[PDB]
């Protein structure tokens, strides 16, 4: 579709067998979610942002379903505030900035 | 302008008499500039980001060059990784996201 930005672009997502809301944020590199149980192996990261860092475990080859799209790529999991959908997973959604 | 993501999405703006390298933010409901010195007065603002809250400083109605535009609107002033351009003024843009 065509989302506005007078509120926050969010939308529901499915990820790990679990249905959530996450932010589609042009600002993040990659996609972290709030603390949730995945599969499979995983690597320490620090992380950084406007509060100073945060640690979090990093998942590749993740399938999460978006708007009724199935796409595949890296997530970061840990004590984010909020879910953040990164820009590795909505270039596979080919979505675009537009002005 | 379409811009893809597959990059960040970064801009040169123009703001206080500088020009300043930003990144097009859709998850930040607020534009945050590095340490700056812009003109009036400003008002105190607790901000939460990935990794805690922060103080910042607010300044209103401050005028900004964006790829070629003019928006005005407000600016909080703190410690950020990068400078951000948040909803408040890419709406001004008028951008969107699209699939
Ligand atoms: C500040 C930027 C440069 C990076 N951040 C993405 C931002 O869009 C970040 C996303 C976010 C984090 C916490 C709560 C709500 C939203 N937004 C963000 O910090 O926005 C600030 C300014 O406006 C306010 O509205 C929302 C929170 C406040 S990040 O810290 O969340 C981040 C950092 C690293 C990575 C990574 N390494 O992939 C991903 C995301």
């Amino acid at each position: 579709p065509q989302i506005t930005l007078w509120q926050r672009p969010i939308v529901t997502i499915k990820v790990g067998g679990q249905l959530k809301e996450a932010l589609l944020d042009t600002g993040a590199d990659d996609t972290v979610l709030e603390d949730m149980e995945l599969p499979g192996r995983w690597k320490p990261r620090m992380i950084g942002g406007i509060g100073g860092f945060v640690k979090v475990r990093q998942y590749d080859q993740i399938p999460i379903e978006i708007c009724g799209h199935k796409v595949i790529g890296t997530v970061l999991v840990g004590p984010t505030p909020t879910n953040i959908i990164g820009r590795n997973l909505m270039t596979q959604l080919g979505c675009t900035l537009n002005f």
